């Protein structure tokens, strides 16, 4: 509350440490569903059934731009790749398993990083 605080976290590295997180999702082998916005104009269904599109270069955007006000919106956007994933495509695709390969992924990464 006003004049108490719990001791000061260092949070000087963390746009740095979500950088190399993303870098590592980048470059798995799984990413290919994720690196670039689904293409409204070509995939029938999408725009109307995802609210919220997002992808790992538009993460990447946001990163390099200041547009992540502190780690967690980082990992919410992450999260949203996931989520919508598994909104669009059946468990049982070469995509959906990618999903949930991904996820579990960088949510390990962020455990070992952060917690």
């Amino acid at each position: 509350s006003m004049s108490v605080k719990k001791p000061k976290r260092d949070d000087s590295k963390d746009l740095a440490l979500c950088s190399m997180i993303l870098t590592e999702m980048e470059t798995h082998e799984d990413a290919w569903p994720f690196l670039l916005p689904v293409n409204l104009k070509l995939v029938p269904g999408y725009k109307k059934v995802i609210k919220k599109p997002m992808d790992f270069s538009t993460i990447r955007e946001k990163l390099s731009s200041g547009q992540y006000p502190n780690l967690e919106t980082f990992a919410l956007d992450v999260r949203l790749v996931f989520d919508n994933c598994e909104t669009f495509n059946e468990d049982d695709s070469d995509i959906g398993r990618a999903g949930h390969n991904m996820r579990k992924y960088f949510e390990k990464k962020w455990t070992d990083t952060f917690k």
